[PDB]
């Protein structure tokens, strides 16, 4: 549960995301090259505010035990979070690399797993706030896991939403309209973002088809910066939405459009999304 820095052998930089950085290391206390490979998360720049947020993130991950949630292994005290290493990396990269071999029934198997991991977060009153394929990891060809909790918040005991406005770049093209306008995050805004994840999956991460590329096309690429959010809010209010991805069945696009309801209370639950996705999977498989 306690890892010693001296036995953490650097192997490679895996990625960066919102003030965090993840590396692949071998934890080799015997110094005989038999230790397991682990993923290590650290702050790119240490500040008291980022350290307090990182400590809360660690406590959140340690509290989660689910097949579709990356496993917490421990800490290294320059605080570092030690997690299991997942050999296939992000679902965003994996899908882009294997698009010719991943069919719709496989995309739905991954979709169902993301729904189950999200419903489990919901039982703990945790709001992920950053659902996107870049934040989902691939354990093997048959299993994905929610792979980062850097923006995850715990709902207050007496409210169904949490208001936050973080400095830094926010993933506005995955945000629910009430998150853009009122900085309100909830299980319902995670469902909106889940709809964007489902869109990402069915586009197979085709560059010109990404949510930022499609929304910027609809808003106009000429739009400033501070004005992008303003125009995005107006577009969503007017029921402007990401288009049906090429080859996506109507039934699947309908799930996305239902997640993208402006009325927060009308969005489906993660339990109903899992039922719906599993029913469609069953239909496609015949059994
Ligand atoms: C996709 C890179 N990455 C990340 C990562 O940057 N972030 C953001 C926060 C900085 C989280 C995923 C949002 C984490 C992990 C990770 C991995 N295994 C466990 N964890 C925990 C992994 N494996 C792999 C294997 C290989 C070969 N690659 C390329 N990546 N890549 C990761």
């Amino acid at each position: 549960t306690q890892f010693e820095e001296r036995h953490l052998k650097f192997l490679q930089q895996l990625g960066k995301g919102n003030f965090g950085s993840v590396e692949m290391c071998r934890y080799d206390p015997l110094q005989d090259n038999t230790g397991e490979v682990v993923a290590v998360k650290k702050l790119q720049h240490s500040t008291e505010e980022h350290l307090r947020d990182f400590e809360r993130e660690i406590e959140i991950l340690k509290s989660l035990q689910h097949d579709n949630i990356v496993k917490y292994k421990g800490v290294c005290y320059n605080l570092k979070l030690i997690m299991e290493y997942l050999p296939y990396g992000s679902l965003r990269d994996y899908l882009q690399k294997h698009k010719e071999r991943i069919d719709h029934i496989k995309l739905l198997q991954y979709t169902s797993q993301i729904c189950k991991g999200m419903e489990y977060l919901g039982t703990k009153r945790y709001i992920h706030r950053d659902l996107a394929t870049r934040n989902i990891l691939v354990e093997n060809e048959n299993r994905v896991k929610i792979g980062d909790f850097g923006l995850t918040k715990v709902l207050p005991q007496d409210k169904e939403y949490y208001k936050v406005k973080e400095p830094g770049e926010s993933p506005i093209f995955w945000y629910a309209p009430e998150s853009l306008t009122e900085s309100k995050f909830s299980v319902a805004s995670d469902v909106w973002s889940f709809g964007v994840v489902l869109y990402e999956l069915f586009t197979y991460i085709e560059k010109s088809k990404s949510p930022p590329a499609e929304f910027m096309r609809m808003i106009g690429n000429d739009k400033q910066g501070q004005m992008i959010v303003f125009h995005l809010i107006e577009l969503l209010k007017n029921n402007g939405r990401l288009p049906r991805p090429d080859g996506c069945p109507d039934e699947i696009y309908m799930i996305m459009t239902e997640c993208w309801n402006n009325n927060v209370n009308q969005r489906p639950s993660f339990r109903d999304l899992a039922l719906r996705v599993d029913q469609i999977r069953d239909n496609m498989a015949g059994h």
